[PDB]
Formats: structure tokens, sequence, C-alpha cells
């Protein structure tokens, strides 16, 4: 019963020449384990989105350190980097572990990214190393939060494919690499995310629950969500949706993301 794989590239490809740029995609649908991609073992830049995996890695070094998501972390005169909207109003009484990975994903906190990366984490290398612990060999983080996000056609530095990107979730989400409470816990995060509306929520029925990450990195048009949807008494799907646009100067599209989501998500004819 679904529709056939030609269709939905098809569609894509029209809507690709509409945008101005490239859309790369890959959903999963968890029951039936049938697949689709367009573009799918294509790089894209991950931009804020790589913070959804930051969370996960926090919650899997908790599992084996006993309180670690309550350990507060002060951070007295630092510079805070911008879009920091929450670490930015905390800094009298502090963050906990746990907070500051729910801001770094549900507002997309750059400066709990960081406070993550550096104190927890390892860096750029410690976020691939988890990647990599849990079978992802695509995967790449290289440089700190902000300057991840330059996005310029052809390097390869922080970069995911949107299969991998899938692949990942669905293994975090509903896979063995993190304990039931994590996982429950960071579904919580995700589906609280507060930067997604215009993307892939905006392209299913408002009675389904979405939980995603979405990363806007301010040049090359480039931009993206993945996320967990799960459908009125179907199983969950996982899909992953990166743009991107040869041009420098031009803007990302919001709408292209909803729409290309759309489109796949349609064709499981659920
Ligand atoms: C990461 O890509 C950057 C930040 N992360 C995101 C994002 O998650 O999309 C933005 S875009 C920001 C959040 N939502 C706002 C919005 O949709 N409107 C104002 C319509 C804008 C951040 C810039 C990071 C590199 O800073």
């Amino acid at each position: 019963a679904s529709q056939p794989p030609q269709v939905t590239v098809d569609k894509l490809k029209r809507l690709e020449n509409d945008f101005g740029g490239r859309i790369g995609v890959y959903a999963i649908d968890t029951g039936s384990n049938k697949t689709f991609g367009y573009r799918a073992n294509e790089r894209f830049p991950l931009c804020s989105s790589f913070k959804g995996f930051l969370a996960a890695a926090v919650l899997s070094k908790s599992q084996q350190q006993e309180g670690l998501l309550n350990q507060r972390i002060r951070y007295d005169n630092r510079v805070m980097e911008p879009h920091s909207p929450v670490t930015e109003k905390q800094i009298t009484t502090g963050m906990t572990v746990a907070e500051l990975s729910a801001a770094t994903l549900q507002y997309s906190d750059n400066g709990a990214a960081n406070l993550l990366l550096e104190k927890l984490i390892g860096g750029p290398e410690g976020m691939t190393s988890f990647m990599r612990s849990i079978g992802d060999n695509v995967f790449r983080l290289d440089r700190w939060a902000l300057e991840l996000n330059s996005a310029i056609p052809g390097d390869d530095r922080d970069t995911s494919t949107p299969k991998a990107v899938a692949e990942s979730m669905q293994k975090l989400a509903f896979g063995n690499v993190l304990g039931l409470t994590e996982r429950h816990q960071l579904m919580d995060w995700f589906k609280g995310n507060t930067t997604g509306g215009a993307r892939i929520r905006a392209s299913v029925p408002a009675n389904w629950v979405v939980g995603d990450k979405t990363g806007t990195c301010g040049v090359y048009g480039t931009a993206n969500d993945y996320a967990v949807i799960w459908p009125v008494a179907h199983a969950p799907i996982v899909l992953a949706v990166y743009t991107s646009k040869p041009d420098r100067n031009s803007k990302h599209s919001d709408a292209v993301i909803a729409d290309a989501s759309r489109i796949v998500l349609e064709s499981f004819n659920i």
C-alpha cells in the first residue's frame, strides 16, 4: 500500500526545482521497517541540529555516573555565545546538567551546548566519539557551537547525512543504546522542542505527536529538522530533512522543509 518510491522522488525533485537548492531526506517506519530516501547519503551541514545528539550523549554518560543530571554547573564571568536565551538568565543560579540538556535541545541554546561539550562530553571530538559508539560512522563534529555553522559547499566539517541522522535517532529513541529511563527522558525533551513549529510539525495533523530538533546555519540557505513522529494508532516514523542552497547570501525556507516532510510522510499512506 505505500506510494512507489519514484513518485516520491519525482515530487521532491519538483520541490527542489522550486526551492532553488538541494533537499535530502530519509524516513523509517519503525513498525514495518520500510524506508525512503532522496539524496539520503549526501552530506549536509548539521548546524545546531547536533544538540539533540548532545543531549543523548549526556544521558548516556549519566547512565554510568549516578546523579550526573542533578549536578549544578556555574559559569560566572563566562562570555556567553549568541543565541543563549536560557543560560544568559541563569548565571546567578547556575544550571543543572539536566537543565542545560533541556535548554540546548529545546531552545537551541549555544551557551548550554558549549558548556556540555567543554565540561562533560569532551568537545567536538568527544561528541563524534559518542556517535561512533552507537554505530554512526558518518556523523562528524569538528568545531564548537558557533563556528560549526559556516555551511560552505564541499566542506565536510560538521556534517552528517539524512540517512545517518535518521538511523541514529531511531537507535536512540527505540533501540538498546540508552536505558528505558534515558530513552524516556530523551523523547520528552524532543517532544518539548520550541523551535520547530514551521518545519516537520507543520506537515502533520494536529493530533499527531512530534519530537524534533532543528538547525538553521544562517548562511547558504542551509536549515534542517529531524524528528520522531507518532501518528494516530500507527508505529512511530523517524524522519530527517536537510536542505542547502548554492548561494551564500540566500535565505533558508521553513516552508520547503515542511513541504518535503509532507511528501515523504504521505508516501507511507498511513
Ligand atoms: C543553530 O542552527 C543556530 C540556532 N538554532 C536554531 C534552530 O534550531 O533552528 C536557530 S534559528 C532561531 C530559533 N528559532 C527562531 C525562529 O524560528 N524564528 C525567530 C522564526 C530563530 C538558531 C539561530 C545557532 C548556530 O545559533
